[PDB]
């Protein structure tokens, strides 16, 4: 395919828990005010890649938020 943003994805699963290739808010934590995408999930903690740093922040789910959902 050519560039684009909407790719071939026939299954749409809505899912609050935070999973990876979805977008997540940070609200609390020492990173209350960042955003960015979800890189790796844990049990324990989620990593996300932020846009503004380029680094992957480590924050829990509980200081998260998602944006789509």
């Amino acid at each position: 395919g050519s560039s684009g943003s909407s790719g071939e994805f026939p299954a749409q699963e809505l899912r609050k828990y935070f999973k990876m290739g979805d977008h997540v808010k940070v609200i609390a934590g020492r990173f209350e005010g960042d955003t960015g995408l979800i890189v790796r999930v844990e049990e324990n903690f989620v990593i996300l890649f932020s846009d503004l740093t380029m680094h992957e922040l480590k924050v829990l789910p509980r200081d998260l938020q998602l944006c789509s959902e």
